[PDB]
């Protein structure tokens, strides 16, 4: 299942503490991102050296030789018809050339450059490059270091401009600022020096190495793909906690379903839900809510869970295929020309072009947005009473609901995250430009599209966050929802004794006590026009009709009585145990403890109303900073723990 | 390779007679194709397979809905009304067909017969796993109208992933006055009249079969089916020629040497870029090529542009799209795509949303962003053809000339190779961001798989219509290729004979052999002795060099002076003898020999010019006939046999 | 024209000194924007003209709130909560705002201190026409935060158009310790600490005041009036240095003929043409180009590709489009954007939609859209500029070289536009097309208009790259063109006295002359003696022309001392004019305020491989002079006397 592949990807996030470059061992994209993220992550260049050397010193001795070799012996791009024997002054100009962005302040942020200048020193490992093994180095040591260059944002149709910064860092360019750190930043000389490090000066081939690479696109779309992983994961776990506080009916899930439409990505997820569902203590309250005035209600669940499975399908197979294609261009020589110095040759292709992760870019950006639509679908259910099966509007605690209106901002904000989302999801690669004197009369983009698909993970985020938060105020209202019912029970089966009230009156009321949704009278329970007292009223007209004829006044004395004890007690009695909740069981029995534990006791929240100070903004910061930073992991963890062994 | 995988479609699609519906027999796309686009091809609905499970699960549902039992959409409303019940059985049925049976005729407008029998080829396969509970006898009557060629007229738009299209196909099941049916290609008829002339009669609907019957993505994955196989073959295509241009642009074939994409291997980019070395390997364009480069060395391009170059790592992820989003559609093609899912085994009506086209929605998204991307790789090798500067010997245009102040060749084409690539790229914008809360909000996830395989559909037409002129201009390149190196023998062959008729030094002879073999004749056909062009500019300033090198001179000046006497009396005869004779070979060792011989022979056509009266579209028109009609693919399985 | 009324926003940008805030003056992009962005520009809140209605509109509410009147937001609850009624006015306010303090900060991202301030600007003028119930000193307040340089900081994500983040506003009114606000530029403090610092209480809100904080579109056309000033500025600019392209491309200035557009009257293309005439009319580049086209003429294109040629049609729309976006999003600014609307005067609540950011919304996705189109423009022209082919004579990537093998000129900027003009082009797909059904779906239709806004900035940003990107290039052109002047002068010379040394006759003197002017000198600058390369391939065909012309032995001795007189006396007179230029037709062209600017002002030089300065130096510097509006002095100063 992907559910394993994923756990394995978090795993490793958390877990790995060197990365070899070696070029032969793999770095996945949950390396990168802790390379990216965990700064006690180090880089272990693994001398692959001999392999380096036999390839520097064959483009420096056919260099030399006059050899005819695109970028070495040549000039670049639409200029191949210039030959040169101006070996460095070549590789110089090239790096004076591309240092050609702005700074608009907006720039490739350190996490994607640093992630940017692993890629490119994983490129060189392969042999192919003709890089000296000596900058390979000086970039595991500058990776090391915490120094990394000032990178513009754009000018890529992919990586040559942001890649000469790095170039520029290597040979000391004044004008190019290295940040080291998170505060301090100095020219690269002296950047250089403040790591024991010295400028180079550039042999042949050398600036073209460094600057004609995919490294920053891949460098984003690594970061972006394990995001879009754990995201993934996390959105279709949270599908079986809005199957829970919905009412939701577990079938949806069930094995068979799935079996006879099997796309990977709908029987996977189908199968994650029917395990997380299994034993549920919250799917036994949602049969004992269907079966009672069964045929008042719903058969089926609405799309937004039902159709969940169906609709996740594609978009796990969409970012797992993605992953692949990205991992696959981590792992690669991407530059050109391919030095084949065993055969004595120099091969002239395109390995630069990162159009593998350009198109996947435009897919998964588009598959984000799906996950995004569903969550919206599930939350705009969860806010409306006509549709959450007992819940209160905006999940409104009240009791006062004209001054509570619950999350009613976060249900607007919500509606601003989608439409923002699914603008983003155009795709990028429709906008190829005939460019650089129409001899890249094709690229990629891929680095402007994984920008875009890192923008929409960042709306879902806070879509999740959002969902999270609300679900956790459901869980609560849920668990409320059945001590309040039962207290009502209490009080009315105790006053009809009291009473002394048939036993055809009494099992008439306590009926409308367990069938009545308690949030649908809680604002006034004693309010005559509202459904508990409407209920009670027309309970009692019944029972005076059947048991007439069969002491009507007496009855009527009793029924009057009831209804005036009623009104000094039962309030009191809902009021207490709601006053008691809310000092503050259901969830305990759930599969989503963790994640209702997590929000409520490791963050420091509670029930949302009126009587809490906190603003639904302090809460949900609180969840969102959690899964920016992956601390959302240990919930999800622990909630996973046993699936599939 | 997948390669062999489209090969294997191909044949498949040709080749099939019967398609078997079993429930255990996967359906190919390559078979939903053939059934919609061969009358020839005839289905099998097979009783000894899947019959036993279909009239169980149709008596389970029956004898259920009888004794009361609480179903979604058997003794239950529909969508947002499954509060609602009743054993009102067929009355329920009869009463969601009449409701969804409110799709409009716009101008006309409306699903093909070959999307509505596929769908109906769909809806049946869907059926034989036994999980809906319609009745035997109506799959008989669809496998029926399916061999007979009788299918529904149905509204284009409403569905959001088939609700009312599907409906068309209930209504001529049951007879419905107001649906109309086409029999064959002629005829149309009420629902009523087309069921009699076929034996049929109307049925009634029982529980649970007006649902059964509108309750899958039968239209979607119909559509979506035609689509994959067209991408499929397109993309092959498309593969294909990129080797085809290469030898007519005088490309390098390095970039095509599996080390390079060892090192980078994503499977699409190792896969084409080995189809392309093999294509290419001892390819006699090839040594033109290296011939080319050899002159003037250090003043032509060391590298191509990445049109070509960089033409399997641009390929890589389209190829890799569109097969996997192949197996994703033949999945939804072999599904029970249904709801409730009846387990009677067990005794269950589950209750869920197999009926969600998503799957095949979100892929038609990528495709048309893959054919958007196939797109601009032609119209980016097109448009290095039109011009000079990058097409390395070619004229402007292609046009043969000589006189190009009256021939502008294949501009008209240029111009519409842009506007092709434009609405191209504009329509792989996604549909499935544009969910709207749908039903009274029960829908408030869809797929617009319906929508989004039109779209992609419409850009495949374009993408056709791309391949189709740049195919017949490179057939136009092949001889223009062909006929300079014609051109050029005679030329040398004219400046040497006169050089000894001339007494010219053997200096002067080699110096002006050299010209007449660097200097690209394409430049000078239109006046070969004008002194402006370029083959007299070479031959007057080595002319110059000689008189300099050898300085009796006066005499030298009087062999020159009549060198260029009798060059400008017998050089452009002996140049438009050999092109009239052209117009009356290395292609015959090229691979791509299938190709240019399908276009030239098979369909009658000719190098393009003033002087053949055939227009542009008279040209390409027979090619994308070729193209939408599938006999495209036999010069393509010749040109390919025994790769690998 | 359209170009008269930019010149006016420009001018009033740069002279506002206060912004008269009274419920009838009104305020303009310029305004808002100079606002936003000059520290010194004051609000003057005027009591006189407005306070009167305020205070009748404000006591009117509070008065049939205590009455127990039903009106909506004031004894009611909120969008789909409308059928809850209360008494407790007070606390039905703090309520919504309690609700709508539930943006997050992202990774930090948020609407910032400009794009607020102007908010703030905005909701305090729409408070002026006394409609809203607001309280006067509630208004006072606003008028004291703005000028005293406080604002809350606001998330930047939220509002489908503006609840969310204008909850944060009315948060920092009443004191909400959540609520950070910046003082100046390096002071953050708590909401209550900051009102505490300018003299002000926490407002305890009165009925209809939580409601009337948050209900307009402050937000959305706060960004949008900057983003109309920058695109009125900036759709300028591109208009006018279309106008530099021609001069340095060697355009022809018949495209902007007026009877052209005459007849085919779109005013954006009439006005453009006119402009391109006059900044063109006496034009020394134009002159050089007429002499370019004269030799060889039927050699060289009759016409000049579109990117030129067709830039007043397809300008048209672009202009049409911004100017009357800009009308909108003004109308916006100055209207009651606020529900319900009490018409005191009638004694009644309005229930209405004013809320509803609509117009702006659309605009922004109309000028997102038009901003797309002046990249392509750019984009184009950069294109031609780069390509020898199309450049008319100029070297590709504009390198000066001598040696281009070690000169790759503007090669990094021209890749750079690429992808500038890739990503302008995604962005300008629209933001309205994705309504959903929001609020308990109260909200079924909705403007994104803050969203739309946003991205139509985002374009904008872009479009700033790729001027100052298009500017440094024809700056870079214009040093090409005049370097490309002096050194044919040179080679005319050389060849001329050289022949005469040589005593050649003058049939063979006037076609080696000819050849001197006829030949692009870019062509052979990098070794103008290299018998392979087009000075020497021209001179060696005319000797040749010449030999047998004059057929009726010395002849040859003295060409063949020509050609070797040349290799040792050409090229050191060529790098002679070169090394000299390096360390004017531009001083008759109405363009020599850019280049001046760019030069002098900005202190930089003609690009090559002996200059150390990177193009990203270069163009940095342009590019902040654009962001700042330091521009706008060049621009003006071009435009001076056009009328």
């Amino acid at each position: 299942s992907h559910v394993k592949d994923i756990l394995g990807l978090i795993n490793a996030f958390n877990e790995v503490k060197k990365i070899t470059v070696d070029g032969t061992t793999p770095i996945t994209v949950a390396h990168v991102a802790a390379l990216a993220r965990r700064h006690d992550v180090k880089v272990a260049l693994e001398a692959c050296r001999a392999r380096v050397e036999t390839c520097s010193s064959w483009v420096q001795r056919k260099a030399e030789d006059g050899a005819d070799i695109y970028g070495v012996t040549t000039g670049f791009g639409a200029c191949s018809s210039r030959r040169t024997n101006r070996l460095s002054e070549l590789q110089e100009s090239l790096i004076r050339c591309l240092l050609a962005g702005v700074f608009t302040v907006d720039e490739l942020p350190a996490t994607a450059t640093r992630s940017a200048m692993l890629l490119r020193l994983n490129s060189f490992t392969y042999g192919c490059s003709g890089i000296r093994w000596e900058v390979m180095e000086a970039l595991e040591k500058l990776l090391n270091s915490n120094v990394s260059p000032k990178v513009p944002l754009r000018g890529s149709v992919s990586d040559l401009i942001p890649l000469a910064y790095i170039a520029g860092l290597l040979i000391g360019k004044p004008s190019v600022i290295a940040r080291i750190g998170d505060d301090v930043e100095v020219p690269a000389p002296e950047a250089l020096s403040r790591v024991g490090l010295r400028p180079f000066k550039l042999q042949a081939k050398e600036g073209l190495a460094l600057v004609n690479g995919t490294s920053f696109a891949t460098a984003v779309a690594s970061t972006v793909m394990y995001d879009a992983n754990v995201l993934l994961l996390l959105v279709e776990t949270l599908c079986g906690m809005f199957c829970e506080v919905i009412f939701g009916r577990e079938e949806f899930a069930h094995p068979l379903i799935h079996k006879v439409k099997p796309h990977p990505g709908q029987i996977e997820s189908a199968e994650l839900l029917e395990w997380l569902l299994r034993s549920s203590p919250f799917q036994e309250l949602s049969r004992e809510y269907y079966s009672i005035d069964k045929l008042k209600k719903p058969k089926q669940d609405r799309y937004a869970l039902r159709s969940s499975p169906q609709w996740l399908a594609p978009l796990v197979q969409t970012i797992r295929d993605a992953t692949t294609t990205v991992e696959t261009e981590v792992n690669s020589a991407n530059d050109n020309p391919i030095i084949d110095h065993a055969n004595d040759r120099a091969l002239h292709g395109a390995n630069f072009q990162g159009s593998a992760v350009g198109f996947y870019m435009d897919y998964v950006r588009i598959a984000v947005a799906g996950l995004g639509k569903l969550l919206f679908a599930q939350f705009t259910e969860l806010m409306i009473e006509y549709y959450s099966n007992g819940l209160p509007g905006n999940l409104s605690l009240g009791p006062d609901l004209s001054v509570d209106y619950g999350l009613k901002g976060l249900d607007i904000a919500m509606a601003a995250y989608s439409s923002e989302l699914q603008y983003l999801a155009n795709p990028v690669t429709t906008h190829v430009h005939s460019a650089e004197q129409h001899n890249q009369d094709i690229n990629s983009l891929a680095l402007i599209s994984a920008r875009k698909t890192e923008e929409a993970l960042d709306i879902l985020k806070l879509m999740i966050a959002s969902h999270l938060t609300a679900m956790c105020q459901a869980v609560d209202l849920r668990q409320l929802e059945e001590a309040l019912v039962k207290v009502v029970e209490n009080v009315v089966s105790t006053l009809a004794d009291e009473c002394g009230l048939p036993n055809d009156t009494k099992a008439r009321l306590l009926y409308v006590a367990k069938a009545v949704p308690v949030y649908t009278y809680l604002e006034s329970p004693c309010d005559p026009t509202l459904p508990l007292l409407l209920g009670l009223k027309q309970s009692c007209f019944d029972t005076i009709l059947a048991l007439h004829k069969k002491e009507t006044d007496t009855l009527v004395d009793r029924l009057a009585e009831f209804e005036k004890r009623l009104s000094d007690r039962l309030e009191n009695e809902m009021t207490a145990v709601r006053v008691l909740y809310e000092k503050k069981v259901r969830i305990q029995g759930s599969k989503f403890l963790p994640f209702y534990r997590f929000v409520r006791e490791e963050l420091d929240t509670g029930v949302m109303s009126a009587r809490r100070e906190q603003t639904p903004q302090e809460d949900v910061q609180k969840v969102f900073d959690a899964i920016a930073d992956g601390r959302i992991t240990v919930p999800l963890l622990h909630c996973l723990q046993g699936f599939l062994g």
